DNA sequence: GCTGATGCGCCGACGGATCC
DNA sequence: GGATCCGTCGATCGCATCAGC
């Protein structure tokens, strides 16, 4: 069954109007996805705040379209030091404070009202070769998250690896050895939400609605089918639940295996 | 400088068995 | 004997290095 996004709701349930979008895209590769046309697609959606992931480009090698951005020109990247992995932040506003770690992996950017962390989670590998490390990371990670120095609300976005629960991906019957959703995934995914807190902003406002996906592999044309998974999340403090307008998936933006999502705040 | 081979990280389809 | 459950296998992309001209 495929999917269709339902309308921007721009207005919090309160009646008050979204003031911050922001927008998160694992790219599958940043200088491929600016040849295909993705940064065009950013300029048509014009977010306060784009967050990248799988950048697989180190600065010096970031396109010149990247500084013809003027909507967005600050910008932070941050990738491995041993062409794989990264993450890049871009924002309207400069920040307060910007910080990387918990790799090439997290950004922390502390705002006026809020801090963004965006992450790339590590992935569990084929075969789960590389499942206890991830296990190892997820539990560093909380950590990390719930001793944020700061008492401002968390807004957390990024591929965080892993489909929670069975409404999250089209086959949970036969992926359940697979990565991105072993018990020992979900749990860990379960465990940040309440170790935090955090709620998973897509489904606080869709908790019934199937086969809305993020991911689908290249192969086998999944996409074509909506054969795909949910990786790719906006997770909030209980507090900014309030001013939470929408949660996005953009299923029709091409140029990655992962589609952009975007986040609607009324501050 | 540029190309192509190779290596690496990143599951849906399919075939066979069990169950009522 | 249709449905379901389980294990096996081939395979998309972007980017790195390496070899050669």
């Amino acid at each position: 069954a495929l999917y269709e996004d339902p309308p921007d709701q721009k207005t919090s349930p309160s009646g008050k109007p979204a003031t911050l979008k922001i927008c998160s895209w694992n790219v599958d590769g940043l200088r491929a996805w600016i040849k295909k046309k993705g940064l065009d697609w950013v300029k048509e959606e014009a977010p306060d705040i784009l967050c990248l992931q799988e950048t697989k480009c180190s600065e010096n090698k970031l396109p010149a379209e990247l500084q013809e951005l003027p909507g967005l020109s600050h910008q932070y990247w941050s990738a491995p030091s041993d062409g794989y992995s990264g993450v890049g932040l871009l924002s309207r506003q400069a920040p307060l404070k910007v910080s990387y770690g918990i790799e090439g992996r997290v950004i922390v950017a502390e705002f006026d009202s809020f801090v963004l962390v965006t992450a790339y989670v590590p992935n569990a590998g084929r075969g789960l070769v590389r499942l206890e490390y991830r296990q190892r990371w997820d539990e560093a990670f909380r950590k990390f998250l719930k001793g944020l120095a700061s008492r401002k609300p968390l807004v957390l976005c990024g591929d965080l690896n892993v489909a929670h629960e069975e409404i999250d991906l089209r086959n949970p019957k036969g992926n359940k050895k697979n990565a991105g959703f072993t018990p020992q995934e979900r749990q860990g995914f379960g465990e940040l939400l309440q170790a935090v807190p955090l709620a998973d902003s897509f489904r606080h406002l869709y908790p019934n609605t199937p086969y809305a996906y993020t991911f689908w592999t290249y192969m086998m044309n999944a996409r074509s089918k909506n054969v795909g998974w949910r990786l790719d999340y906006f997770l909030l403090s209980h507090s900014l639940l309030p001013a939470l307008c929408d949660s996005k998936i953009r299923s029709k933006a091409l140029g990655s295996d992962h589609c952009p999502i975007t986040l609607y705040l009324a501050l």
